[PDB]
């Protein structure tokens, strides 16, 4: 820690704090995470530094002293969040959507193939450069450890109704989401309890029932007394986009995780044919 100089506060993770910080031999530039350790941990964190891919946000190093642990992560500049929010008035434009898309689809296939999961994907955790790329951030971390508000908005059904053994699966929901965000410039889903987000994505899917999700029913927190709403035209739900992606979105966003796209598969989807790699506008 000491080879380290922090340069400012740049979020509070979930685990800790995040400081930009200039490593005093490299000269490197870096975004450090004070975690604030089980045996368990620091070795499935040894596991997440060998999982390189130029859509992951590299973990460079990993410093275990003093009951502390310091993540140190490749630093970008910008998060989708940030980016969202300023290309509010006119929209981030369709061929940028899709280009951040497959990216990300191409980060999800590569961890999943390694049987990582996300877990919490979302516009915080994608981050950008000028160069075009998107990474996902803080990819592992949460198998890892397990005031600010965790948000559920861009949590999949089966994690609401207590699934214990879910699968790659909630990524997709997740990155659909987060699709539909960027076309709309409106959160799809933004519940704010549990409950709330579950019927959030009921009143827009419609109810979950056995001849859609089979198996459903018998879920931890499913109760027969749920409402049940109709299901809606996702021509209302993310109107300007096209067939294409309406088509892979609605794919995204199976009730059944069985059914659900892998990201394998919606790499192949016809939304791609004319998938390019545009240059954002970023002031940083
Ligand atoms: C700036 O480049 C990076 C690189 C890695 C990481 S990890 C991390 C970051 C962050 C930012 N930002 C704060 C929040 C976002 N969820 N939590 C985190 O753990």
């Amino acid at each position: 820690m000491e080879n380290f100089q922090k340069v400012e506060k740049i979020g509070e993770g979930t685990y800790g704090v995040v400081y930009k910080a200039r490593n005093k031999l490299t000269g490197e530039v870096v975004a450090l995470k004070k975690i604030r350790v089980p045996s368990t941990a620091i070795r499935e964190i040894s596991l997440l530094k060998e999982l390189n891919h130029p859509n992951i946000v590299k973990l460079l190093d990993v410093i275990h002293t003093e009951n502390k642990l310091y993540l140190v992560f490749e630093f970008l500049h910008q998060d989708l969040k940030k980016f969202m929010d300023a290309s509010a008035l006119t929209g981030i434009p369709l061929p940028l959507i899709k280009s951040y898309l497959f990216q990300l689809l191409q980060g999800l296939a590569f961890c999943h193939s390694h049987r990582v999961l996300h877990r919490d994907l979302k516009p915080q955790n994608l981050l950008i450069n000028t160069e075009g790329a998107i990474k996902l951030a803080d990819f592992g971390l949460a198998r890892a450890f397990g005031h600010e508000v965790v948000t559920l908005w861009y949590r999949a059904p089966e994690i609401l109704l207590g699934c214990k053994y879910y699968s790659t699966a909630v990524d997709i929901w997740s990155l659909g989401c987060i699709f539909a965000e960027m076309v709309t410039r409106r959160a799809l889903f933004p519940g704010d309890s549990e409950i709330d987000q579950l019927f959030r994505i009921f009143r827009t899917l419609g109810t979950p029932d056995e001849v859609v999700w089979p198996g459903v029913t018998s879920m931890p927190d499913y109760k027969p007394s749920f409402p049940k709403w109709a299901r809606q035209d996702f021509s209302k739900v993310v109107p300007p986009l096209d067939e294409d992606g309406r088509s892979l979105l609605s794919q995204m966003l199976h009730y059944d995780p069985n059914k659900r796209i892998s990201a394998k598969a919606a790499l192949a989807h016809p939304f791609f044919q004319d998938v390019t790699k545009p240059v954002p506008h970023l002031r940083l």
